[PDB]
């Protein structure tokens, strides 16, 4: 531990909020689990936003990658193969 300097200045605390709600939804089995992603996926939608086309698309970019990122690691772990797939 040294602590010298760090860069952390969001536009309005929009990213840090998504990182919390996303981790909280990763505790439920699946029913209510995915239910949380559907709320933020629609709530933070550009088409739903009144006048936030870019502001919405921005948060969406971080949310989209935040899902598959955990959805893949929180599912594919020790299962004979390694997501190779040979059936098609």
């Amino acid at each position: 531990m040294h602590h010298h300097h760090h860069h952390l200045v969001p536009r309005g605390s929009i990213l840090k909020e998504v990182t919390s709600v996303v981790e909280q939804a990763w505790k439920l089995p699946e029913s209510e689990r995915k239910k949380i992603i559907r709320r933020l996926y629609l709530k933070w939608h550009p088409d739903k936003n009144p006048e936030n086309h870019d502001i919405a698309n921005e948060v969406f970019k971080h949310l989209q990658n935040e899902i598959n990122r955990l959805e893949k690691q929180a599912f594919l772990d020790q299962n004979a193969d390694r997501a190779s797939r040979r059936t098609f």
